[PDB]
């Protein structure tokens, strides 16, 4: 069948969402994947087709997560930039022929164009699954229009602020077991709970950790702005016997840092899922890919979390007993070293980490993923002949 | 397509947008230009529509001596941003505009942009400015607290009604005095720019804006166009400076060639002392027309009289009274193309001594030619049309796609 995709401009949504194409692709699927052009050799390494839309951020990058954030306001650039894709994407597919949508759940836009399209859709979820329980500003005004444009014209059934990136399909793929998801039994059999979604991705010095211990640091691709946060790991960690993996991101130089201590290797980028098949201990923001592949891989966790979901899944790490949490306003040198040492000595982080791990891979992944969506358009295109 | 230009009450602001507006005009756009009366004859002779706003200027006739303090400005600005959309929306309500362009120091121009809901572009004639660059400027004039401003309450009052009645989406103190639009053409390379690797690409570095201005033929150009020509001038703000004047007089007289020295609108040329045979003093010149034959500018440091020197490989000596101008004398010091005077230990020897160093001289004229080269480079009025058409291009393809899709 021909299959519309539409992305969301993010490495943590685009991710998982690779496993899922290249299982379609293999199952038969003809896929149209639009994408930011950040995000395009991660699509066409599968051989997909990559359309672009215009990259809405500029925020998405470089933040610290002690900026100042109006909710109305980044809610209004969300709305906006639903309209401008939605707009921009009909206009290029309203001819052409396609058998169904997928669409990352955090953009609406994917499920307004289903509906412009009046095609059976599927939603992907790379956050936990979220309803009710998971705005009078100077931008108010905007947004309320905006939504009432959506809601008319382009069928966006946009109710409350919380719905607008909360675009469920016919099903809604979840990159988590049901095992981590908090009120997991709230979730219907439409969310298809699969765990992550782990395959080989789009240099490294492999030769340099191999029969090392391996203590893997990363703030994610956004909330990396974190220099005092960096120079406080250089000399908590100096001492480690092993290695130290720390991704700074791309946009701090590693020369603005402190000298960095013989034991580490410090790159902008690191192919994560690599480094953590060889890592004993995760400093993590708990964004849901880092904290999911982490877990996936037995990796016991110290959560740092910035900002968005991160509160809510280092909330859940720590419930679950497989690792600890540190919160950004308690971080010091010594605070971050107790930590550290606490999740490596206690093997309960170990062992939790592991359990979770076990439910996150028998979830069944981007198979799982691929064969439920097919499934469901089968039995659609059956129940539609009935 | 159907243009609504705002402009800012200073020379410095109008100047660049002359050469962006004739650019936009020459490819076939409308364009209706809000400006003060002061300049209306440099817009009209566009052949573009000139129309007012009140003039709110403070600004004028300034010796660089008066105190001045931010939460104070910023009142002024807030309330000149009331009456002035107040009395722009009344007279565009019924017409159809495309797009506005306004000066990004006027945050009356994003007002009007967000109540015709149209896109925009912001024009920038200082260096551009982050919050890093925005938090230094406001540093100078801030002299304790932000609660005991005195203005401090009238601040909260007025930015309160502006978001309530005219969406001005104010958030910071800066939002009132840096109005980014959909991209901020920014009349500076990346070469010049202080943290020119902190501005994105929605900052479009342009460079200077140069083209042919109304008033051009004024002067009389054939008493300099074959000799060494020192042009004088401290801007059309910054020029309360009868002693500088009077120094500049004594120190040039021996000068092998012409003086032409601007004095500004307020000062009688009757008020200074004896005017030597070599010199033509005038409240106002052609100053592009003047930088082409000009071997040497002695400046207050204005962006536009730095950068339009700089445009025409000038060699200058700095002497920054306020504002920008600290910044923009330390940028050409940084590049070697100028001699900075502080005002504090400016005298009369000093005053020779930084001219006489600066003339004939084969590294500031080298360092000056390599980066009026930076400026030009950039691609000025021409590449500010371009990324703007393109910018309009793809929101009316949007709107009219939608509209089709409705
Ligand atoms: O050096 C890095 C940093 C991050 N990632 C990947 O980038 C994604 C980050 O997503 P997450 O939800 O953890 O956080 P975000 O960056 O969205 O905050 C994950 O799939 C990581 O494996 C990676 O591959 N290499
Ligand atoms: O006799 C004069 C004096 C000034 N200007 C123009 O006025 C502007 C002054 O701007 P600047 O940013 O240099 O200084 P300000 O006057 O804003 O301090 C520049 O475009 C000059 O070319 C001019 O044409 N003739």
């Amino acid at each position: 069948a021909n299959v519309l995709m539409i992305g969301f401009p993010g490495e943590g949504h685009i991710n998982p969402s690779i496993g899922v194409m290249k299982e379609l692709k293999s199952r038969g699927e003809n896929i149209t994947y639009y994408a930011v052009k950040e995000y395009k050799e991660k699509i066409t390494a599968l051989d997909i087709e990559f359309r672009e839309y215009h990259d809405f951020r500029g925020f998405g990058k470089n933040a610290t997560g002690d900026e100042e954030r109006d909710f109305t306001e980044m809610l209004c650039a969300f709305l906006k930039a639903c309209k401008d894709i939605a707009t921009h994407i009909y206009e290029e597919v309203k001819h052409e022929s396609y058998d169904y949508v997928i669409y990352d759940h955090h953009l609406l836009a994917g499920k307004v164009i289903a509906n412009m399209l009046k095609l059976p859709r599927f939603s992907l979820c790379t956050t936990f699954a979220m309803n009710e329980e998971f705005e009078d500003s100077p931008h108010y005004e905007s947004y309320q229009q905006l939504a009432e444009t959506l809601n008319a014209d382009f069928q966006a059934e946009i109710k409350k602020p919380f719905d607008v990136f909360l675009a469920d399909g016919d099903l809604t793929i979840v990159f988590t077991s049901r095992g981590f998801q908090p009120l997991a039994e709230q979730f219907g059999e439409r969310y298809v709970f699969v765990g992550p979604s782990i395959t080989e991705r789009a240099d490294f010095p492999f030769d340099q950790i191999d029969n090392e211990n391996v203590l893997f640091i990363s703030m994610g691709t956004i909330f990396n702005n974190q220099k005092q946060f960096f120079n406080q790991c250089l000399e908590v960690c100096k001492d480690f016997d092993g290695k130290v993996v720390l991704s700074i991101g791309k946009h701090i130089k590693t020369s603005e840092l402190n000298d960095i201590p013989e034991n580490f290797i410090v790159r902008p980028y690191v192919p994560q899922l690599e480094i953590l098949k060889r890592a004993s201990l995760f400093v993590t923001h708990g964004g849901m890919n880092s904290t999911s592949e982490g877990l996936y891989f037995e990796t016991p966790l110290v959560v740092i979390p910035m900002g968005g979901d991160q509160f809510v899944v280092a909330d859940q790490v720590e419930k679950v007993g497989a690792g600890k949490v540190i919160k950004k306003e308690e971080l010091s040198e010594s605070l971050l070293k107790e930590t550290i040492q606490e999740v490596m000595n206690n093997r309960s982080y170990a062992e939790k980490a592991k359990e979770i791990g076990q439910s996150l891979k028998a979830a069944g992944g981007s198979k799982k993923a691929a064969d439920s969506i097919l499934e469901a358009v089968k039995q659609k295109t059956q129940s539609a002949n009935a």
